[PDB]
């Protein structure tokens, strides 16, 4: 007691503020704008009584302003059915869109998913300032004895949401992990509401390997130098490459995304961050993506730091670390050096650039290299992923291109020229196709 009481008494504030999901989402106004965390701190309860409340048809035109879909919105507040009543204003297109893109596609060409282009390391303030976010819900770690929640494995753009939105509404789980960070730590005077639910996060699935990756994942090593500080995405590729570093030591980490391979080399001792001039001895990531096992290890560990987008994604800020390293993959290289990331939906659906921003910063770090990558054939070894043009806009500009990998080799492209790069490239696509690249090459004038 005493002066600022309304502050102290945390348990008297938990119980004023907790409630039911059904009562906790009652009062959001159909015309308004909500959004949510990335991924697994999407709030199951919350989003399926959200979702409950627009089948009962309580509420309408709700714009959804998101990213980094998982399954939980994907099958609450974004199934197709919902798509009249609540709005998903995507920033950033998954799986989840491109299955409703299609569908509305299917009934003559309706308009389902209402893209937003929009800069990944930008999305905090186009959120709170050019847009607006009335309501935020996210799932946050148990409130501690200082009255604390933390934001988990999300900080990205819900570390600033959470504050500016007039409404914030928290999903309690014990399975979220408590994660240090900048603003990741939530006071409970800063909550609105309060529901909980116990259940275990989502999973990122763990995807088979392919033969190349092998290969690629050596090849990539091989450029990674003492005291690389990485970034890397998710997927069977990144953990591979992971695996052959598991020799190395002091290496540092400021990524995107934290997935399981890096954190592996945390509890392998090979990263130690004692190389890096920011956030020096601590992993710096925006938001994380894994399974059980890496969403445990993160809890309470004192030497994992997560950071909004707006800091991890700067380019600025990425390059002040030396010896950075940017692992990206792709899904098609053309001869020019650029880069194509998105499956087709054709050219309304651009990237984020968020891969973009490590492609800048790792050039731009002293000693760093961007890298990018793909197995050199799709579909049973019939089609090239290396083609003579990207038809629509590419994920990864030409010049802005670093090294490519293919199971075939690397090679820097910045300084080449056209015919240069056509020419190496070249012989970095499967043998099967090297012939028409070739051709392709020449009738272009490349070479």
């Amino acid at each position: 007691m005493g002066r600022g009481s309304e502050f102290m008494d945390i348990r008297a504030l938990y119980d004023e503020k907790l409630t039911t999901p059904e009562e906790a989402v009652s009062s959001i106004a159909s015309g308004s704008h909500l959004s949510m965390g990335m991924f697994a701190a999407e709030p199951p309860a919350l989003l399926k009584a959200l979702a409950d409340r627009a089948t009962r048809g309580d509420i309408g035109d709700l714009r959804v302003y998101y990213m980094e879909t998982a399954k939980i919105a994907g099958d609450t507040i974004l199934r197709y059915e919902l798509n009249n009543r609540i709005k998903p204003y995507s920033m950033f297109v998954t799986a989840v869109e491109r299955a409703l893109i299609r569908r509305g596609i299917e009934d003559g060409g309706r308009k389902v998913v209402n893209y937003v282009p929009s800069n990944f390391h930008q999305a905090p303030r186009l959120l709170a300032e050019e847009i607006g976010i009335d309501t935020f819900m996210h799932t946050v770690s148990p409130m501690d004895c200082h009255g604390y929640f933390s934001l988990g494995v999300g900080n990205d753009y819900s570390s600033r949401i959470a504050r500016s939105a007039r409404r914030f509404i928290v999903e309690v789980n014990r399975y979220m992990p408590r994660v240090q960070g900048e603003a990741a730590a939530i006071h409970i005077s800063e909550v609105d509401a309060i529901v909980e639910n116990h259940v275990p996060l989502i999973e990122m699935p763990v995807r088979s390997a392919i033969p190349e990756y092998t290969s690629i994942s050596h090849i990539i090593a091989d450029l990674v130098p003492d005291g690389a500080c990485l970034q890397m995405g998710v997927g069977a590729l990144p953990n591979l490459v992971c695996g052959v570093l598991k020799d190395r030591n002091d290496l540092g980490i400021h990524t995107e995304v934290l997935n399981p391979g890096l954190v592996d080399l945390i509890r392998r001792g090979v990263v130690t961050n004692q190389r890096k001039t920011l956030d020096r001895g601590r992993s710096v990531f925006t938001f994380a993506m894994g399974q059980q096992e890496m969403y445990e290890y993160l809890n309470d560990h004192p030497a994992i730091f997560s950071r909004p987008v707006d800091y991890v994604n700067d380019p600025h800020i990425i390059a002040q670390n030396d010896n950075v390293v940017s692992i990206n993959a792709t899904l098609q290289i053309d001869l020019t050096g650029a880069c194509n990331s998105e499956h087709m939906l054709g050219h309304q659906y651009s990237a984020s650039g968020g891969q973009l921003d490590f492609v800048r910063g790792a050039y731009a770090s002293k000693g760093g290299r961007s890298i990018i990558a793909t197995p050199s054939t799709a579909a049973k070894g019939t089609v090239s992923r290396i083609i003579p043009r990207i038809d629509g806009p590419v994920t990864t500009p030409r010049i802005d291109t670093h090294y490519i990998v293919t199971e075939f080799g690397a090679v820097n492209l910045k300084g080449l020229s056209s015919t240069e790069r056509a020419l190496r490239i070249i012989e970095l696509a499967h043998p099967d196709f090297r012939d028409e690249l070739t051709q392709a090459a020449k009738k272009m004038h490349l070479i």
